[PDB]
This record gives C-alpha cells, structure tokens and sequence, in this order.
C-alpha cells in the first residue's frame, strides 16, 4: 500500500532548478514509456516523424539487422530523433539519461501483417 | 500481452508532442508519475522547492482546508510550482496537459508522525 507521504511525493514533488528543461526529456520519457522498471534500459531512441512516415520505412531500403536477422529497413531520408543514453552516473532506481537531439536515418525491423515497425535497430 | 507493433510505438514514437519543449513538461510528468491511468487526472500541481522546504510548511501558518478539515498549512514564502491542466482536446488514454509555471504560496494538508505533507490543497 502506497503511504500518504510517498503519494504526496509522487504526485506533487519535483525538486529541481529547471525541471521543465529539455535536458530532462529522456529522464521523463523513459519513465513515462515504462523503460525503467527493474533496471534502466541503457539506450533508447525516440522518433519524432509522423507514425505514417516511420511505418513507410517498411517498404524503403532493405538492410541487415545488427543481430543478423534479415527483416530490417533503413529510411530513405533522415528523421528527427532523440537519442537517450544512461549517464556515467545513473543507478537504478534513479535512472539518469543524457538527451541528444539529432537527425539521422533510422533502421527498424518490420514484421506482422500489414508489415510494420516492431523494433528499433539503429540510426545512421 | 502488448503487440509488437504497439510496443514499438510506446518505446520509440513521440510524434505528437513538442518533445523536449517546456510546454511538454506536464504531459511527460503526469504520465511518469502515473496520474493518467484509467482516467486523466484533470488538474495537478508540482512543487520545485526542496522536500525539506515543503515538509517545513507543516509548521508554518495554519489555514482551513478547502474540505473543512483542520490540518492545512500555508507556506510563508512563495514557491516555484507548475500547474498541470487537462486541455480541451485531451481524451483518455491520450491525456494532454497545459503547463504553467508560477511562483505562489502553496497550501498542503499534513499528517502522520512526524507531520509531513499528504495532500496538495491549493496555491495562493
């Protein structure tokens, strides 16, 4: 049972100098998208192009995945993405990430039917 | 059990959001602090001062609670806070919030032993 004090802290406390900062984007997103449960996912990329443009990659340039599987595709154009990588000081359950906004081609694995993105393989 | 397609969206898509902008603080925080589950909590305030400072409010000016309860306190000084308000175009489970930074006196209810904040009542 969550205690009242912990509830107040969860719902109302965000002690900081500039919490709304974009340097904080990854810390908040990785938390929100549930990638910090039990351990910090060490690296994760978020894509900012439309969901339609990303799905479109599944019929663009075919490439081999980093793991040898052969169902990966590389986007024809660069896309705006946010790279999230643990800081040299992040320790669960206080995961910490460095936010890096860049534009690069993305490589995703496509599967299912219709064939759609099911895994983020890499950015180049 | 989440579909592969959906997992990719959760872990890698962020196309409908001013991403790393300050305007996005509330959307990410309400999500991260779990106030958007089963229903979007319509209104919520986050305090940026230190936990000690907020706890210290429990021993400042007594004021009545909005609900008639008597364990409410008002901070002697203003505190930097953020107001998160569900926007007209928000529809669960796609909760959208408006972020507004202000510096005001806060009013919290205190409980337990030792007496610590257990409810955010308002800001004045």
């Amino acid at each position: 049972k969550e205690s009242a004090a912990a509830k107040f802290e969860r719902q109302h406390m965000d002690s900081s100098t500039s919490a709304a900062s974009s340097s904080n984007y990854c810390n908040l997103m990785m938390c929100c998208r549930k990638m910090t449960q039990g351990k910090c996912k060490p690296v994760n990329t978020f894509v900012h192009e439309s969901l339609a443009d990303v799905k479109a990659v599944c019929s663009q340039k075919k490439v081999t995945c980093k793991d040898g599987q052969t169902n990966c595709y590389q986007s024809k154009s660069t896309m705006r993405i946010t790279d999230c990588r643990e800081t040299g000081s992040s320790k669960y359950p206080n995961c910490a990430y460095k936010t890096t906004q860049v534009e690069k081609h993305i490589i995703v694995a496509c599967g299912g039917k219709p064939s759609v993105p099911v895994h983020f393989d890499a950015s180049v």
